């Protein structure tokens, strides 16, 4: 049944034609679970670590590195008598590689908690019903409630599904709807029809939402939707809707896996076309066993040169470590890439209530009557502080502070407002904080009683547990409250019905204290109180206290003020009658007015210094509130988002003016306007894709069941601590302390975590670029492969692995939180740069080939001289004649592949430095300023010896030592890689562009 809303009772109980007094029939019901279906939300699941690995092992470029796992394994099988007790080393280190990939790449990408889940905890098991069977309710499973059932539901109760109210038993139905507005101050609900179609969840008077609950009174209704077709399924979808996006160099990465692994297949057919140029000419001496294994041999070879695995490692522990960093904080990271995420934000997207502000309902301006001179009232203004439940504050009269006590109307104030309420005040000894007992509007009184002290009550020996309540339970002393007038929708009004205590001194007769909305208190006011005394209330004085509440209701104050008054002069007991509210406004008149209260829910205290910061790093912030459209510009401006005096037509807009506008200037305006408000938790999500698609990477910040969609449609979720748990599993991020500093530390983090991933990326690309070179020139020119994929692996995982893990530890720039955040389009290398080091690469790629081959020819020991032999090493068995003064197994040794190794080790760790910075000499930034990076090689320079010095290694990595003439031929033909691109710097510092 769509439209509960505007149709009215009549037309709700037609539709189903179902009588109130009797409900569904249990065969309708049955009719109706058939067609409906059962009224529970669909639990998601979320792929078995099965299917996550699995995944791991199917994006191309991962299976180019087992294509040379299960090659590498037959071409390490069908190994001769001579070495098959190492030929296995190869298709198991790459065969391992692949396996710590995949475990690393689920162990941060995996999502452990389920936020469906966590919804699903506002779904209650049980519901009421009447059924056509039984006269009596009947309590049955939720999941078997239908469309058509009459439903009663009361305090405490968690609403189970959308219902049209049809009738409240009590004198109030008042719902506590937080998880579709983020509020949680009661709505009173009504029967009535609200004839708007486009109402939103905030306007639907006469609505009870699946999920919510019933903070007061009890009512019937008839079920209008169950199921997926809920508000509540609404968030249910669009949090099912799992894009499981990922990080800008996240897609990045996903992006160079289509790079490399074409790049390579081109390279492959490359080789096999000067693998072919030499195939006219095979003088049939070795067959073709010899040719086609030759051929995967350099596959492997080149395929492992191109992937520079170990890459995976040295970003999850960079991620890792920045996780660490943030954790310490109080920031505590749920996915490993959003730490980093988060720094190229643009956009901010914040909820309001309990997110910018405290969620904790604060008395902060009050005032009593000083003195009526004839026509002209005098006011008696007073601030209050402090911005939590907490009993922390002082009453203040001109920003100075002040005794309560001191002035009689204060303690008159205090009195009503201890009194005449039915909350308090509570101090959780397990989250170390005082919460609320009640409702927010009453708790507020009950903190302000306790900040007031009106008389002078010593608290401050208290536990934090019996502090809570302690100058309310003083004025309780005096006074002895007899019974409620409970609030009703025609006065606006409630009181209570006291007598002093006995032992009175206190004043004797019988009192009633009243508290309401402004107006209709005011009007029964025949008197108003000045001190102690009482004068009767004329229409100018009616009227400047009216102004006065007026200019407090709609400032930049848009407090909710509360009228509070006492009828001195009581009926007697016993000629009310309280079991009918009709007749409450009649016995709460000939009133005396005493004061007003002004409350809010105020702005954290760091919030307005946060937004600053982010303005100056070129982030924008946006509200996005379930709240109404003036308190929500109100808090906007008390937190700078905008000017005190800004004029904000077109910045401002509730989600029904955002939805009215054209969809092209539904984009626009996410552009220009930094408040919504009264929105659905869907515009939220919508605002966010909006601004996405301008590409901004975009965060939100929330706290609520209703920033769920929002915070799982965002690049970065941000929850706070003391939030639900579902925005919580929704998000990324969590601030545990709820300081919302914390993200403008967050955003430096992932700044700083960017400069340095990019750059060890480079660091590390710079390398898998010489070994192909390598890997190829090695193999067009028909020369013995300088390098061999055991050794590259050591290499990419190791000797570059600790210096790139190195480089992810330099240290942050000065300015980095004064630019603006970096395109998320940018790539990782452009014109110059990409070139710079294919030109590094080009040195590497060939002073190892060049150092390898050197040990044949102009080198000592030194089979060797060969020259246009060397390149022709196939034909020494066949053709043996041409090869003499020369053995047939020499083109095998380990010194010359030493040789080529100990190059690339020590290019590498050169080339190191210059990663350091892109631009800056090391001239001019040295290389002492990273120590970590010094470490880091002299780790890997100990390494490298290592493999040159311990039996066992050698042998299986192919290497026998160098002499000290083998290392000063290596470091003279490795050092000038500093030179080359330490001229690569000053060519571009200064002629490129800067
Ligand atoms: N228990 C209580 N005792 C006394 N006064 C109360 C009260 N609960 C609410 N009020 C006062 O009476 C008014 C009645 O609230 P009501 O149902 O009219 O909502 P609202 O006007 O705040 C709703 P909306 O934002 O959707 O238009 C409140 O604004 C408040 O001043
Ligand atoms: C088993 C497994 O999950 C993985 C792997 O096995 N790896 C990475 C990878 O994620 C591969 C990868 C995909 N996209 C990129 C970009 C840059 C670098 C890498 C990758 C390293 C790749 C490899 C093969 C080491
Ligand atoms: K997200
Ligand atoms: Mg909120
Ligand atoms: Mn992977
Ligand atoms: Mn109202």
């Amino acid at each position: 049944m769509e439209a509960a809303h505007s149709k009215s009772t009549e037309e709700c109980l037609a539709y189903f034609g179902v009588s109130e007094t009797t409900g569904l029939t249990p065969d309708q019901v049955k009719r109706h679970l058939e067609k409906y279906g059962h009224n529970e939300l669909p639990a998601e699941e979320g792929k078995s670590l099965w299917e996550l690995v699995i995944e791991q092992f199917e994006d191309l470029l991962v299976r180019i590195l087992l294509l040379a796992a299960c090659i590498s394994f037959v071409l390490a099988w069908f190994e001769e008598g001579e070495e098959t007790i190492t030929a296995f080393v190869e298709p198991f280190v790459i065969l391992l590689i692949l396996i710590a990939n995949a475990i690393v790449g689920v162990w941060q990408e995996r999502n452990a908690e389920n936020a469906i889940e966590a919804l699903k905890e506002y779904e209650p098991e049980m519901g009421k019903v009447y059924r056509a069977d039984r006269k009596s309710v009947q309590r049955i499973k939720a999941r078997d409630i239908v469309p058509g059932d009459i439903v009663e539901v009361a305090v405490g109760d968690k609403v189970p599904a959308d219902i049209r109210i049809l009738s409240i038993k009590s004198t109030t139905l008042r719902v506590d709807q937080s998880i579709l507005t983020g509020e949680s101050v009661s709505v009173i609900k009504h029967t009535e029809p609200v004839p708007d179609p486009r109402a939103v969840n905030q306007d639907k008077k006469n609505m009870l939402f699946s999920g919510t609950n019933i903070a007061a009174g009890k009512a019937l209704g008839i079920v209008a939707t169950t199921g997926v077709s809920t508000e509540i399924g609404k968030i249910r979808d669009q949090m099912a809707a799992t894009e499981q996006d990922k990080t800008p160099l996240q897609q990045k990465l996903d992006e160079f896996g289509e790079q490399l692994s074409k790049v390579i297949s081109l390279i492959c057919v490359a080789v096999w076309l000067i693998n072919i140029g030499h195939f006219n000419d095979p003088v049939h001496g070795g067959s073709w066993i010899r040719g086609a294994i030759y051929y995967f041999k350099i596959a492997v070879a080149l395929a492992v040169a191109a992937i520079p695995e170990g890459l995976p490692a040295v970003i999850t522990t960079c991620l890792a470590l920045g996780t660490r960093r943030m954790a310490k904080k109080n920031a505590i990271v749920r996915s490993l890439p959003s730490v980093e995420t988060l720094g190229c934000t643009s956009v901010i997207c914040s909820d309001k209530t309990g997110t910018l502000t405290t969620n904790q309902m604060s008395v902060c301006k009050m005032f009593i009557i000083d003195k009526v001179d004839g026509d002209f009232c005098s006011l008696n203004e007073f601030s209050i502080t402090g911005s939590t439940y907490a009993p922390e504050g002082e009453v203040l009269k001109n920003d100075k502070p002040i005794r309560s006590g001191q002035f009689d109307g204060l303690v008159e104030l205090a009195t009503i407002c201890a009194l005449c309420n039915d909350s308090s005040l509570d101090f959780n000894e397990t989250k170390g904080v005082y919460e609320k007992v009640g409702e927010a509007t009453e708790t507020a009184l009950t903190t302000l009683v306790e900040k007031m002290n009106v008389f002078n009550t010593e608290v401050r020996n208290l536990s934090k547990v019996e502090r809570a309540n302690a100058c309310n339970s003083v004025i309780r002393q005096l006074m002895k409250k007899e019974f409620t007038l409970e609030f009703s929708r025609d006065r606006k009004s409630m009181s209570v019905y006291c007598s002093p205590a006995k032992s009175s001194r206190a004043a004797v007769g019988n009192k009633m204290f009243v508290k309401g909305a402004p107006e209709g208190v005011i009007d029964r006011c025949n008197y108003v109180r000045v001190g102690t005394t009482r004068v009767p209330m004329t229409g100018p004085v009616k009227e400047k206290i009216l102004s006065v509440i007026k200019e407090w209701g709609t400032g930049r104050d848009t407090l909710r003020c509360l009228a509070l008054a006492t009828r001195d002069t009581p009926p007697k007991r016993e000629e009310m009658v309280l079991d009918d509210s009709s007749r409450f406004m009649e016995y709460e008149t000939d009133l005396t007015f005493v004061g007003v209260v002004g409350m809010l829910d105020p702005p954290r205290k760091e919030v307005m210094g946060s937004i600053q910061l982010c303005r100056d790093a070129g982030i924008r912030v946006i509200m996005i509130t379930g709240d109404n459209k003036g308190t929500a510009i109100a808090i906007c401006r008390r937190i700078g988002i905008f000017g005190e005096n800004e004029e904000v037509a077109d910045r401002a807009y509730t989600g029904r003016e955002f939805d009215d506008l054209p969809l092209a200037e539904q984009r626009e305006a996410c552009r220009r306007a930094c408040c919504f408000a009264r929105v659905e938790p869907s515009h939220k999500s919508k605002i966010v894709e909006y601004l996405q698609s301008y590409d901004e990477i975009t965060a939100m910040t929330g706290d609520g069941v209703n920033d769920a969609p929002a915070l799982k449609k965002a690049e970065i979720g941000i929850a706070m601590g003391s939030g639900t748990a579902v925005a919580k599993t929704a998000s990324e991020m969590v601030l545990a302390d709820d300081n919302f500093s914390t993200i403008v530390a967050a955003v430096e983090e992932g700044r700083a975590i960017y400069n340095n991933m990019k750059q060890f990326i480079r660091y590390l690309i710079s390398s898998n670029v010489g070994e192909v070179v390598c890997i190829f020139l090695t193999a067009a020119l028909g020369l013995p492969e300088a390098l061999i994929p055991v050794q590259l692996l050591w290499v990419n995982l190791v000797t570059d692995g600790l210096p790139a893990t190195a480089l992810g530890f330099n240290p942050p720039d000065l300015d980095i939180m004064d630019r603006p955040p970096r395109s998320p389009k940018e790539p990782l290398i452009s014109g110059w740069l990409f070139f710079r080091y294919m030109a590094i690469g080009g040195y590497v790629g060939a002073a190892t080939v060049g150092a390898a081959a050197w040990w044949f020819m102009y080198a000592e020991d030194g089979p060797g001289v060969t020259y246009h032999q060397l390149t022709h090493f196939m034909q020494c068995t066949e053709d043996h004649p041409h090869f003499e003064g020369l053995d047939c197994e020499i083109f095998e040794a380990p010194e010359p592949m030493t040789m080529a190794l100990s190059v690339l080790v020590t290019i590498e760790m050169c080339n190191a430095l210059n990663s350091l910075s892109e631009n800056q000499s090391l001239m001019r930034m040295p290389p002492w300023v990273n120590i970590w990076l010094l470490g880091s090689i002299c780790l890997s320079m100990s390494l490298h010896f290592l493999i040159l010095y311990v039996d066992p290694l050698p042998m299986i990595f192919k290497l026998k030592a160098l002499d000290l003439t083998q290392w000063l031929m290596v470091l003279k033909i490795s050092l000038p890689v500093i030179g080359l691109d330490e001229i690569l710097k000053f060519i571009a510092r200064n002629y490129l562009e800067g």
